[PDB]
C-alpha cells in the first residue's frame, strides 16, 4: 500500500494535525540536517527519522501526547519545519533548489527502516559525538543491542566538536541556587565541593557532586545551556570554565558522524549499520 497517515502533535500551536509520513520527514530532514549535507547523510537521517515514527507507533503512547505517535519538539521526538516556515524563513529559490534535495533523500528511501530481529528499532540520534557514541543505559535508562558505543572518527571535523563557557563564581551558585533550592554550597573553595562522581568511558557524565547535591550530567547541561553532558570543570580565580565535548545525548547516530563517513565515500546502507550495531534495512512499503 502507499504512505500512510500520522498524528503529529504540533507544540507550538497546541494541536494534533495528520500528515503523510513522506510530508512530515521532509520537515524532519530540513530541521535536523542542512540541505548542504551529503546525499547519502540525508537518506540515512531520512531512515531513521521514519524508523522513529515506526518504532513509536508500535509501542506504548507517550504521556506527553497520547493522541499523536511523535511531535514537532526535538526535545522529546525530533525537529519539524513546516514547508510555509522554511518558505518564509529561506524564499521560494531556497525551497526550488534547496529543499529539493531534502524530497529526493525522503523519497529516495521510501518506506525504508531500520531493523533488530525483523522489528522496528528505536533510532536515537544527535548533532556530534566527542569520538565515540554512547551506550543507551549510560546516558538513559535500558541496554539495547543495537544502541552500543562505536567509534566516530570522522567527529572531530564537526563544528560543534568543542565549546567551552566561562561563568564567574558568583553566577554559578546563583544559577545552581535558583534550580536546587536545598543546595549548600559556597562560593569560595568551589573546587573543594565539586567533583565528578561518575562518568561513562565515551565521557557523558551521570553523576557529579555539587555540595550537598547529586545532580547528572543532564541536569548541569540544563543549568547552563551546555552543548552535551559530556564536559569536564575548571576552577580558575573567581570563575569556572566548562569544557565540553560534543553536541546531543551521544546515543545512536552521529548527524556529523554520518555526513563525515558520506564524504569518504560511505552509503546509507553502511553508516546505519555503522551507528546501530547488528542492525538491517526493510522496506515496509
Ligand atoms: C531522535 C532522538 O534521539 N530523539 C531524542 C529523544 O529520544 C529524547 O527523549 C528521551 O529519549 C529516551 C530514549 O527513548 C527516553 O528514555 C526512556 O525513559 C523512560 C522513562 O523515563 C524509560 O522507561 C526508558 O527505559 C528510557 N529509554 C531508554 C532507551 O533507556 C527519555 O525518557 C526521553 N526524554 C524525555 C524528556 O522525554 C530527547 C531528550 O533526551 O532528545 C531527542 O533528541
Ligand atoms: C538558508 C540556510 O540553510 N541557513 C542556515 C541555517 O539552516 C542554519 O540553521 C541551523 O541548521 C542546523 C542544521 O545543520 C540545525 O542543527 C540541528 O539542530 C537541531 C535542533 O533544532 C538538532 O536536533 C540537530 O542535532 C542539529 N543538527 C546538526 C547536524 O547539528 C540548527 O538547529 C539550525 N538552526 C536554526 C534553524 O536556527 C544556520 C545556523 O547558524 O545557518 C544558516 O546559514
Ligand atoms: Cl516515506
Ligand atoms: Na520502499
Ligand atoms: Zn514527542
Amino acid at each position: 500500500k502507499k504512505a500512510p497517515i500520522i498524528n503529529v502533535y504540533n507544540h507550538i500551536t497546541g494541536k494534533t494535525e495528520k500528515m503523510d509520513m513522506e510530508n512530515y520527514l521532509c520537515g524532519v530532514l530540513a530541521g535536523e540536517m542542512s540541505s548542504e549535507f551529503d546525499i547519502e547523510a540525508l537518506k540515512a537521517q531520512s531512515v531513521a527519522a521514519r524508523t522513529y515514527v515506526v518504532y513509536k507507533q508500535e509501542h506504548g503512547k507517550s504521556s506527553k501526547h497520547k493522541n499523536a505517535v511523535v511531535c514537532t519538539d526535538y526535545k522529546h521526538c525530533q525537529e519539524y519545519k513546516s514547508y510555509d516556515t522554511l518558505k518564509k524563513l529561506n524564499g521560494e529559490e531556497w525551497i526550488k533548489n534547496k529543499y529539493s534535495k531534502i524530497q529526493e533523500a525522503v523519497r529516495g528511501t521510501k518506506g525504508q527502516i531500520i531493523t533488530y530481529n525483523d522489528k522496528a528499532i528505536l533510532p536515537l540520534y544527535f548533532s556530534t559525538s566527542s569520538g565515540k557514541t554512547e551506550n543507551s543505559e549510560e546516558v538513559f535508562s535500558a541496554k539495547y543491542p543495537y544502541l552500543k558505543s562505536v567509534e566516530s572518527p570522522y567527529d572531530k571535523y564537526s563544528p560543534k566538536f568543542a565549546s567551552t563557557l566561562k561563568i564567574s563564581n558568583t553566577d554559578f551558585v546563583k544559577s545552581l541556587r535558583r534550580a536546587y533550592s536545598t543546595i549548600v554550597i559556597d562560593v569560595n573553595n568551589l573546587s573543594k565541593q565539586v567533583s565528578i562522581t561518575k562518568r561513562s568511558d565515551a565521557g557523558t557524565v551521570e553523576k557529579i557532586k555539587l555540595g550537598n547535591k547529586e545532580l547528572t550530567g543532564k541536569d548541569i547541561r540544563t543549568v547552563f545551556k551546555l552543548n552535551s553532558a559530556n564536559f569536564d570543570i575548571k576552577f580558575g580565580e573567581g570563575y569556572i570554565d566548562f569544557v565540553v565535548k560534543g553536541y546531543g545525548h551521544g546515543v545512536g547516530m552521529s548527524q556529523w558522524g554520518a555526513e563525515g563517513m558520506a564524504e569518504e565515500g560511505y552509503k546509507y546502507y553502511d553508516i546505519l549499520s555503522h551507528y546501530y550495531t547488528d542492525t538491517k534495512i526493510k522496506d515496509i512499503y
